[PDB]
């Protein structure tokens, strides 16, 4: 997250951090995630397409920092790994980038609600914030585009989504945005989210209510002027979504 504040776990009750073990012991951060019932998180494509074995993830929820452990938190492993089929990346447009990661602790259960950790609620079918409505997002990515390391403390961010007409135009992102996809941006280009974030949430108030508007996709750079984040749209997966998570 470029620019806005440092948050803690408590605020983001729903949010899942991705981490991949390596050969030797190493572990490092992946993606970010969602938490959308008990036994299921949903992120990104992209952050597992080049290594779609299960066996090397871990999912932490109740965690507020990158590399130590937070109060409350619980860890498990990855049962089944759901990437979609028609995803594919262009120039700079990935498509479909969504995926489902079932859950399980060691003792075989899934999340338990806490303080630290709750399920955030899907959208309804085709039925999205209006245009110019304030939503936020959570990471654990960068802070700038030329660091190369992660913030060690979470963080979150406020952005506006924007007209698809808006972001088709020229200078924005033409023809690469298509409906499956939502943007969003700082109207004065200061915040925005940035590699790391990737499979982290976009949450919206609608109706009074936090729902899961999108997941961080992609973006030409980093809070580029006219160069807004495109997220995925998840009130256009929810068939997709219902059909892997049943049985
Ligand atoms: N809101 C954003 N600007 C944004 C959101 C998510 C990401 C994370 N996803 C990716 O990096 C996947 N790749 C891209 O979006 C590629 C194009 O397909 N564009 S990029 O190379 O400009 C992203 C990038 C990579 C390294 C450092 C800064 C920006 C990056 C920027």
């Amino acid at each position: 997250i470029i620019g806005g504040e440092f948050t803690t776990i408590e605020n983001q009750p729903w949010f899942a951090a991705i981490y991949r073990r390596h050969r030797g012991g190493s572990v490092t951060y992946v993606c970010g995630g969602s938490l959308i019932s008990p036994c299921w998180v949903i992120s990104a494509t992209h952050c597992f397409i080049d290594y779609p074995k299960k066996e090397d993830y871990i999912v932490y929820l109740g965690r507020s920092r990158l590399n130590s452990n937070t109060q409350g938190e619980m860890k498990f492993e990855v049962e089944n790994l759901i990437l979609h089929k028609d995803y594919s990346a262009d120039t700079l447009a990935h498509h479909n980038d969504i995926a489902l990661l079932k859950i399980r602790s060691k003792e075989g259960r899934c999340a338990q609600p806490s303080r630290t950790i709750q399920t955030i609620s899907l959208p309804s079918m085709y039925n999205d914030p209006q245009f110019g409505t304030s939503c936020e997002i959570t990471g654990f990515g960068k802070e700038n585009s030329t660091d190369y390391l992660y913030p060690e403390q979470l963080k979150m961010t406020v952005v506006k989504l924007i007209s698809h007409r808006e972001c088709q135009q020229p200078h924005y992102y033409g023809s690469e945005v298509t409906t499956k996809m939502l943007c969003a941006a700082d109207p004065q280009w200061k915040t925005d989210s940035c590699q790391g974030d990737s499979g982290g949430p976009l949450v919206c108030s609608l109706q009074g209510r936090m729902t899961l508007t999108g997941i961080v996709s992609w973006g030409r750079g980093c809070a580029l002027k006219d160069k807004p984040g495109v997220y995925t749209r998840v009130s256009h997966f929810l068939p997709w979504i219902r059909s892997h998570t049943k049985e």
